[PDB]
């Protein structure tokens, strides 16, 4: 039969960057990432993923695919 249910097929995986500049946002189900600034919300700066309450109030993870790609100077060993 239909072996289909209507599942939506993605590729995403992990945007991983730091916090550079500001842009402001108006959906619940994410939060706005800001510029270096003074703020509450744990940003992740070799990640693009964050979760707090920014200078807004509002508080939402995103890939602040807004910002400066960050690269993991150092390394790891096996």
């Amino acid at each position: 039969g239909a072996m289909g249910s209507g599942v939506i097929l993605r590729q995403e995986e992990a945007e991983y960057v730091r916090a550079l500049f500001d842009f402001n946002g108006n959906d619940e189900e994410d939060l706005p990432f800001k510029k270096g600034d003074i703020l509450r919300i744990r940003d992740k700066p070799e990640e693009q993923w964050w979760n707090a309450e920014d200078s807004e109030g509002k508080r939402g993870m995103i890939p602040v695919p807004y910002v400066e790609k960050y690269r993991p100077a150092s390394a790891s060993v096996s």
